[PDB]
């Protein structure tokens, strides 16, 4: 027989889909599988003999459909009366999602639809922000704040060791998590120390968790390794910023800088391509300027002098910056 399950199980399929075609650069497809979801999941609420036992991951694959017709919002919107927004899909993404907190179940894939609709949220509302003349005296932190806050709450679950690998959890989905990096990088002014430690331990937790699986395909754990590599540099340069206004400073920015250096090692392994040397060579030229100690200083200058120059000798094109510190060296 064909079960409450089964039919639940293939709505996910459809969504599946869906990311298949949008990877294949086929938005028109995509878009259509989107709003097959929809429908499907609409008729299940239609036929169902009670929809307060619908599990979470119902709700979870409904949201997530909601929530690509936002971000398909462009071609999807031909497909609709004129009277609907973008907008009005995430927020009803979030609707749905929130309606699935009640519902029985595994509660992961529900709680990744939330955190992906909120931080969708985030960035409408920092455009809004820019753009409506309404909100334009409203501080920006004022306005995301809550919904930052909604989006961590339902991350850090995820990210703990006892969660266990999904597969709805790809690099793909994570990608709203450049939202909050950038969001905690443009405005991180507010948070203590403490606070930025923690989310960030949670947002490259996730990456990992995404390609744990060493079956994963090599194309799949670049994009999660690039995502891992730009929160290290990106908390080395809050160090070292600060650094610019301290032996604390210098050694935190130094264990993200040689974080970095693990990580550009896995992504050199799996894409071992030339140019990547020269993110090599910058990486030791932060950690050069900032040692305190000349022995330590004279190892990192030689190894990016070593990458620059295995690079050009690779038929990478140096830039005059690039140029001008193998000559100086
Ligand atoms: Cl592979």
């Amino acid at each position: 027989v064909y079960t409450e399950e089964d039919n639940i199980s293939q709505l996910w399929g459809l969504y599946e889909m869906s990311r298949e075609k949008l990877e294949n650069d086929d938005i028109d497809a995509s878009v259509s599988l989107v709003f097959g979801t929809i429908h499907e999941a609409d008729r299940i609420l239609r036929n169902t003999e009670d929809i307060s036992t619908l599990p979470k991951d119902f709700h979870a694959a409904y949201s997530s459909a909601l929530l690509a017709v936002s971000e398909l919002f462009e071609i999807a919107q031909k497909r609709l009366k004129e009277t609907n927004t973008e907008e009005s899909y995430i927020d009803a993404a979030i609707e749905r999602a929130q309606l699935g907190l009640d519902a029985p179940g595994n509660e992961s894939r529900l709680f990744l639809a939330l955190a992906r609709a909120y931080l969708e949220k985030v960035r409408v509302l920092v455009w809004r922000h820019d753009n409506e003349e309404s909100l334009a005296n409203i501080p920006v932190t004022q306005l995301v704040n809550p919904y930052i806050e909604k989006a961590i709450q339902y991350l850090r679950p995820l990210a703990q060791d006892s969660t266990e690998y999904f597969d709805a959890l790809t690099p793909d989905s994570l990608r709203p998590l450049y939202i909050l990096s950038s969001y905690l990088f443009q405005f991180g002014d507010q948070f203590s120390e403490a606070f930025l430690l923690d989310v960030c331990s949670i947002i490259t937790a996730l990456w990992l968790k995404s390609v744990v699986d060493p079956n994963t395909p090599a194309y799949y754990k670049l994009i999660a390794q690039e995502a891992v590599l730009n929160n290290y540099t990106t908390f080395a340069e809050y160090y070292m910023d600060l650094l610019d206004n301290v032996d604390d400073l210098i050694n935190k920015a130094s264990s993200w800088l040689n974080n970095s250096v693990d990580t550009w090692n896995v992504i050199y392994t799996l894409d071992k391509s030339p140019e990547r040397l020269l993110k090599l060579a910058d990486i030791k030229m932060d950690l050069a300027q900032i040692v305190q100690d000349e022995a330590s200083q004279d190892n990192y200058l030689k190894e990016a002098c070593n990458a620059i120059k295995e690079a050009q000798g690779s038929g990478v094109e140096l830039s005059p910056d690039y140029v001008e510190f193998v000559e100086a060296y």
